[PDB]
């Protein structure tokens, strides 16, 4: 009598907990055993769907993110490591398609509330199994040269990224070891993820990750972004639409003046109850 979904976009798979009313208590040792492909049920991370407004009556939120209303749906992302939504932007399409498909919201344009601010989507095609959404991702940042080992491109999409196009860069030669490097500290006191990508041909653009401390890891939302960002402006644009392609498929970036969006795959594979007494006993 617990429901959930297993969904997941590009690459990234999520166990989603429906909690309009935020009841569920999500303790670091929950979201492990769920996340455990041998223990639970396999995830990169846990997503309770709730309100701000009732995350932040429960504890789960302190004060709203600017932009994000007390009835705002709510993405209460969770890192298999227990862990609290990492700087990504990632859940979010997995998100409003269970939304849409579940019935728990009509209308194909919403916005979906997170740590990191709101997310206004666009539902584009959704069925059961299936959808394509678009997520306004916000306002990128151009903001000068830094190089890295590669010379790229700060972009600022929420958090700081490098993203390095280089014109003597293949397909082949992008499968180089970029897990677990230098960059210029002044330029980024804070850290930073490092995008590295191929010059744009036909419209597309083929990147890699290396997001701050958590090395090489699957898909990056905000990071695509970036990728996408620098690749245009090599090309002159300051704004236009790229087909990206990523670790395990590809998405389409548009940026405009005022934001980015960035548009790609849901799947939502299952959808039951996870057994009263399993959750229970789970710390």
């Amino acid at each position: 009598h617990m429901i959930f979904a297993k969904g997941h976009g590009t690459q990234n798979d999520f166990v989603l907990l429906p909690d309009v009313d935020a009841e569920l208590v999500l303790t670091a040792a929950r979201v492990a055993a769920l996340c455990d492909r041998r223990k639970g049920l396999g995830a990169d991370g846990v997503l309770r769907v709730t309100t701000a407004g009732a995350a932040q009556a429960v504890g789960v939120l302190d004060s709203l993110p600017e932009g994000v209303r007390v009835t705002d749906w709510y993405m209460d992302y969770r890192n298999a490591d227990g862990s609290a939504a990492q700087m990504c932007g990632n859940g979010v399409r997995v998100f409003a398609h269970y939304l849409r498909a579940s019935g728990l919201e009509v209308r194909d344009e919403f916005v979906v509330g997170s740590l990191a601010g709101p997310r206004p989507v666009t539902c584009h095609h959704v069925e059961a199994a299936y959808a394509d959404v678009s997520v306004d991702m916000g306002k990128a940042n151009r903001l000068g040269a830094g190089e890295a080992v590669f010379h790229g491109l700060a972009v600022d999409v929420g958090n700081p990224h490098l993203a390095c196009v280089d014109s003597q860069l293949t397909v082949d030669g992008l499968a180089a070891l970029d897990v677990g490097v230098s960059f210029d500290g002044a330029q980024f006191p804070d850290g930073v993820n490092v995008e590295v990508l191929t010059a744009p041909v036909d419209g597309a653009v083929w990147m890699r990750v290396h997001e701050r401390g958590v090395g090489e890891t699957r898909s990056c939302g905000t990071g695509t972004v970036a990728a996408a960002v620098a690749a245009l402006a090599a090309v002159g644009s300051p704004t236009g639409t790229l087909t990206v392609h990523v670790p395990g498929g590809e998405v389409v970036v548009t940026v405009t003046d005022a934001t980015s969006f960035l548009r790609g795959p849901s799947v939502l594979v299952a959808r039951g109850d996870l057994a009263d007494d399993w959750w229970n006993a789970m710390g």
